[PDB]
């Protein structure tokens, strides 16, 4: 079929570009630029909240990577200052987030840099898990490999790695997403970082909940953020764990709004 090979680049997204098919109006997402590492580790997936990678193609000095366009933007956006959303919104997002994280370290891989910017949402508000570029493998012949590198973005580092020389990768990822959740929840992060030199990070190992962001914070949720959010990797819950807990559990949001009529 002639020119279904050609795409028109039509906004800056991230760089990211939204580029749409000459002939079909498909739209995807391209990152025009460690990548070599970023499109390898990408081959690799394929999950439903995880952006999915279509292919890569070299152009001189230049690289293109066409990926899944996420057309509900990111998760970032949907969080209101101080605010937060409706618990049941969170949920559900937080529900997706743990799918796509359950998945990247059943095949060995650890993403790094989970925040909102780098969780994206389809044309169904469906979270998917993007930006590879910090990514990389922690088990592989399932032998698990330690990290030491210093990876991530501040607020959502768990604190062994600014305290351990190397840590286990997996209860660094379950961090990332209780930092998210407190996000989701409360419109707000706890901590520029998690050290003792913080007051807001002190606070919370004393356990004043009474302080924000945690005022603003249901129960039950609580209940699993002082479970995610223990200092201690190796007491710290994991996901299978997180799956048992009782908000996680809980029934709140109704499925979408289907259509309907009256008599
Ligand atoms: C799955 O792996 C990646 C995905 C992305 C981006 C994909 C993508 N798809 N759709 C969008 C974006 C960024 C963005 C930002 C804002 C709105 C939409 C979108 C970057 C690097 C990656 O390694």
């Amino acid at each position: 079929v002639p020119f279904v090979e050609d795409w028109d680049l039509v906004q800056t997204l991230g760089e990211v570009q939204l580029a749409v098919n000459r002939v079909t109006e498909e739209a995807v997402a391209v990152k025009i630029v460690n990548i070599k590492k970023e499109i390898c580790i990408n081959k690799m997936l394929n999950h439903e909240n995880v952006v999915k990678f279509y292919g890569h193609r070299r152009e001189g000095n230049i690289q293109y990577l066409f990926l899944e366009y996420c057309s509900g933007g990111e998760l970032f956006d949907r969080i209101e200052p101080d605010i937060g959303m409706p618990e049941p919104d969170a949920q559900r997002f937080f529900h997706q987030l743990m799918a796509g994280v359950v998945y990247l370290h059943g095949i060995g891989i650890t993403h790094r840099d989970i925040k909102p910017e780098n969780l994206l949402l389809d044309e169904r508000d469906n979270l998917k898990i993007s930006d590879f570029g910090l990514a990389t493998v922690f088990r592989y012949n399932n032998r698990e490999r330690l990290l030491n590198k210093m990876c991530g973005t501040l607020p959502y580092v768990a604190p062994e790695l600014l305290k351990r020389r190397e840590f286990h990768a997996e209860p660094v990822d379950v961090w990332s997403c209780g930092i998210v959740l407190t996000a989701m929840l409360a419109g707000e992060l706890p901590w520029d970082q998690p050290s003792d030199s913080c007051q807001e990070y002190s606070d919370w190992k004393e356990k004043k909940t009474y302080l924000n962001p945690w005022k603003k914070i249901d129960s039950a949720p609580l209940a699993l953020l002082h479970k995610i959010l223990v200092e201690n990797p190796s007491a710290r819950i994991t996901i299978p764990d997180i799956k048992k807990d009782r908000w996680y559990n809980k029934p709140l949001k109704k499925g979408a709004k289907r259509p309907r009529v009256t008599s």
